[PDB]
């Protein structure tokens, strides 16, 4: 292990929690177990939230929840470098210092004109709606990356995670970054993040999967993906084999994709087999458990350890966060 092994490019959110009831939801033509984006008729929801909702404040964003999930794990700090941009407010100090904390180099652009973004995690009785306000994170250039310090960091890293929520904001960075990585051998990794993704952007989606080496989501990700592709079926081990057999740039690495299905087992789908393999959860008796289902992956793939070590460690991860919340960074992984 040394410094900068993992990069991540993401938007760096401060997520405002509550619970509310569906009023709420119907004042802001929001649906139950949905993700959205902002529009202006959003905006005064944050505020509401804050003064009348009573609610928290924790630092989020995908890319970012996974890489300090990952780092927590590693226990050696400045593994993972996260990019993207926040504003230079006091809730980019949440983000810049939780995420510090945890052992993540942070290496934030800077909007003047923009706050930091901040996503609404609403919570009625065991669903949750989320409405991310992306600002400033929306205010990320390519000219970030091409600094001296931050091309050293690219070219010094073995692996890459993006987002699909980062499609939004910089889909040209993501695809740039994934032909570099496809170019030189090194690992390509994303995330569906949210059934918009695909509906949104099924053509960038389609441009970077050759040199996509591993994909994770949910089940939710998987059928919408298979809507927008046509591939008329909702099996998801169906689903899996179609994405994982697509064209793929680096040919010497069969691509990997990874479906979860919350208490349900972890799919496993590996390019040129015909069989899927899973991973059972302990079903509980919350926010980012994805997220860190895939930092727990991140931990044992930076340690070369085999997919079925990684997916273990990402079960067990996203079962920790469940239980203890922001308190499991306190605490010392015993995986
Ligand atoms: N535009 C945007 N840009 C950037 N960020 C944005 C954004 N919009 C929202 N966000 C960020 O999204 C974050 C919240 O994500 P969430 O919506 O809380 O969920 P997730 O991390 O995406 O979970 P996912 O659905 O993928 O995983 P699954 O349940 O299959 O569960 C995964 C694993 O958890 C475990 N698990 C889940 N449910 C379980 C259960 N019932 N019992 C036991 N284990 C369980 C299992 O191991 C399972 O495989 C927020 O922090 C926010 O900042
Ligand atoms: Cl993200
Ligand atoms: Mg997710």
């Amino acid at each position: 292990l040394r410094d900068g092994m993992l990069v991540g490019l993401g938007n760096p959110l401060l997520d405002i929690s509550a619970v509310v009831e569906k009023d709420l939801l119907n004042k802001y033509d929001m649906q139950p177990n949905n993700a959205i984006l902002a529009e202006e008729k959003h905006m005064p929801m944050y505020q509401e939230l804050i003064e009348k909702y009573q609610a928290e404040y924790i630092a989020g964003g995908s890319v970012q929840n996974s890489l300090r999930v990952a780092q927590w794990i590693l226990q050696r700090p400045r593994t993972a470098i996260f990019f993207g941009c926040v504003g230079q407010d006091e809730y980019a100090r949440i983000l810049e210092e939780r995420a510090t904390s945890n052992g993540v180099n942070v290496q934030y652009q800077r909007s003047a004109t923009s706050p930091t973004g901040t996503c609404a995690v609403l919570v009625t009785g065991t669903q949750r709606s989320l409405c991310a306000n992306l600002a400033a994170a929306n205010d990320f250039t390519p000219e970030h990356l091409r600094s001296d310090g931050n091309r050293a960091y690219l070219q010094g890293a073995q692996f890459f995670y993006v987002s699909g929520f980062f499609f939004t904001v910089s889909f040209e960075s993501a695809l740039s970054v994934a032909k570099e990585a496809a170019a030189t051998g090194r690992m390509f990794m994303m995330n569906l993040s949210a059934p918009f993704v695909p509906q949104f952007y099924k053509n960038n989606l389609e441009e970077i999967f050759p040199y996509v080496d591993v994909l994770f989501g949910n089940e939710t990700e998987a059928i919408a993906l298979a809507k927008e592709f046509n591939y008329g079926t909702e099996d998801l081990r169906e689903i899996g084999k179609r994405i994982a057999a697509l064209p793929k740039e680096n040919g010497k690495r069969k691509r990997i994709v990874i479906i979860t299905q919350g208490s349900d087992p972890v799919l496993l789908i590996e390019a040129g087999t015909d069989n899927v393999r899973e991973f059972p959860v302990q079903k509980l008796a919350t926010n980012g458990a994805g997220d860190a289902f895939v930092g727990g992956f991140l931990a044992q793939l930076l340690q070369s350890r085999t997919v079925d070590v990684c997916i273990k460690c990402g079960i067990w991860a996203a079962r920790e966060i469940i239980q203890r919340s922001g308190c499991t960074f306190e605490g010392e992984p015993s995986f």
